[PDB]
């Protein structure tokens, strides 16, 4: 529970069983996690401008309630896991009180077309946010 | 000079109304447009590969009758318009003789800064459009 | 009334030219056109519960400059057309300032599972914001 | 078990000039109706008798990347099957090359509640299982 980012659902994201489609919470996870770097004041846009990447190397989710076209759901965001290659994000997706779905991504860090260890300035901030 | 593409539907292209959203169909006209130009030997991939891209600057549809999941769905395409920095396609969306949209894409071509497009390709391009 | 929705662009969304592909603009207009819907007393999830819908027929976009991940855009819309079975919508999707796209989106009104004229108290009520 | 071939879409590309790791999930569900489909269980069929393969749980491991230009396939098989669930795993390919490899979970809805897979069904996918 560090940063929460909320997302009123579209109705594109409903499919034809009245859901929000499956495919479109790891969408919702992306943009949690972009919230999370940025107010950490990493904004992603500016990290890829500089050639550093947080490629998606596993993902997981676990649906337990579905979230509807008129909600609107907050992602709570923490990095669980950081390391000099790697990052892992543990979220959360709620409404009201209400779990919806749980889930995870864990990352690797691209530097030039390269897997690469994590850029210094980028690893001390992420730091500040990891328990260690 | 019209080519058809099947695409069968996705369900994750399906909405509350359980139609195939409005918004999909824009991908499904790229599709086409993309077998289109595979089919002249002109593979996308292979274009944007050497610099030269054709964004879209204009899109429209007009939505007649719905697809479904569980259907096929027929797109056909034909190149409209050709000049040396523009092109126009035009789709008719159809099932098993059914009209279920129609609409068009117009495009311009860029090396990112604009420019006409490339010889050896609008030369292919022009086979499938006449005046 | 005229109806600004902000809406931070998702990396989903971005293409391999580097900007938001051309078929995402249609959402976009989509979330304006709700938000315009919420302000004008109706939320559309309210009422399509209500049995009422509103399909697009027909779509017009024109896309003059991209919009980029890390980027902020700004959706105006505004009711342009208002018959009794139909309503056009017109929309800017610009990014400071400066025009980014603009297009259309025309509906007819659903009343159950049937081609309808717009129920009464919802007619009504667009018929004043605009 | 079932092989789907799929041509990435332009618009499933992102910045990074692949495929986004989000589209993934949807090639596995085409991927899964068409496992249905080769089963005699083509879902639209399956829906239509109100009985539903609603997702409960998805795992993906991305190894490589897919891009536009390329055709990719996905190879997918009933790893578990129950009276109430089903367990799919897939592995994405493209000429030989393993690109990512996952998992989705599902429950069965009959109306409006999870219920027990239907005869039928049930019978039809023991026989892949």
């Amino acid at each position: 529970m560090e940063s929460v980012t909320r997302i009123k659902v579209r109705y594109a994201e409903t499919d034809q069983m009245g859901v929000v489609h499956h495919s479109v919470y790891a969408v919702y996870l992306e943009a949690a996690r972009v919230d999370f770097l940025e107010r950490a004041g990493l904004p992603y846009h500016r990290v890829e401008a500089r050639g550093v990447f947080f490629p998606v190397v596993e993902l997981g989710l676990t649906f337990r309630a579905p979230a509807r076209f008129g909600e609107v759901v907050e992602v709570r965001t923490r990095l669980a896991e950081l390391s000099s290659r790697a990052l892992l994000f543990r979220y959360r997706v709620e409404r009201e009180g209400v779990l919806l779905a749980e889930g995870f991504t864990r990352h690797l860090c691209q530097v030039g077309e390269r897997a690469a260890r994590i850029p210094e300035d980028i690893y001390r901030a992420l730091s500040v946010l990891h328990l260690k």
